[PDB]
């Protein structure tokens, strides 16, 4: 029945939801316009912090990286208070998971692919994950704008759960890296009115949210049952009818992560 509960939530929400949740070997997929584009907004910052870590030793991390207060362009929480300064790239990895800080995602794009080329390379990193779909365009915050249909900026669910299977469950990241990204997502201060509110408080569930323009409201989370049993949940919405300023409803990808809770019970 999940497919008439996903759409009654569209119905109730007036916005277009994006479910996956890859099959284990107790369970099947749960899947909802699942390979359908949503845009990434924030959400890309988890795996381009899995890409950071993975391009360099952890010597990198206690890199100190500068920048000015004209470099922040975007919703910059914590780079914000350091406007010359600099930062470490362990803690722009850091702010840019918890607080989902734009000018940390920026520069990490920087770092990873130079001035020009860090969307391109973040992108190839997914390449190189097995993502062929998903396509990173646009740095802050003009990623978080780009009309609907655009496929720039995009990801569906089917790929980001995936890429997010392979980052915190499978061997992607070495025990080390991977234990580091799997630090920073369950320690986010973003999430707690989307997947986790949908999640019963002793499952442990670890997430990445993305918010933008034209009622754009991701989560991308991996989620741990009661007796430990993973489960990656991908929660993408859009309410592209208001127009640009439409307002993101957490409740909605609340909404879906209970009616997943309900069929992983």
């Amino acid at each position: 029945d999940l497919a008439d509960r996903f759409a009654e939530l569209e119905r109730r929400y007036d916005a277009r939801l994006g479910v996956y949740v890859p099959a284990t070997g107790t369970t099947a997929a749960i899947e909802y316009r699942a390979d359908e584009r949503f845009a990434f907004c924030s959400t890309f910052k988890a795996p381009l912090v899995a890409a950071v870590l993975h391009q360099n030793p952890l010597t990198h991390l206690d890199k100190l990286i500068t920048y000015t207060s004209d470099d922040i362009r975007s919703i910059s929480p914590v780079a914000q208070q350091h406007v010359q300064t600099g930062m470490t790239i362990g803690q722009l990895c850091d702010a840019a998971i918890r607080y989902s800080d734009g000018t940390a995602a920026n520069l990490l794009l920087a770092d990873l692919g130079g001035p020009g080329g860090g969307t391109a390379a973040f992108t190839g990193y997914l390449r190189s994950l097995g993502d062929t779909v998903s396509r990173l365009d646009a740095e802050e915050p003009e990623l978080n704008r780009d009309p609907p249909g655009d496929e720039r900026d995009t990801t569906t669910p089917h790929a980001i759960a995936l890429v997010l299977q392979q980052l915190v469950l499978g061997n992607a990241l070495p025990p080390d890296k991977r234990a580091l990204l799997t630090d920073w997502m369950a320690r986010n201060t973003t999430g707690a009115k989307r997947i986790r509110a949908g999640f019963p408080a002793d499952w442990k569930v670890i997430d990445k949210t993305g918010t933008g323009d034209y009622g754009r409201a991701n989560d991308i989370a991996v989620v741990w049952s009661p007796t430990g049993v993973p489960y990656v949940v991908a929660v993408m919405s859009d309410r592209a009818g208001g127009g640009y300023d439409a307002e993101p409803r957490e409740a909605l990808l609340a909404e879906a992560a209970t009616c997943v809770a309900g069929v992983l019970a």
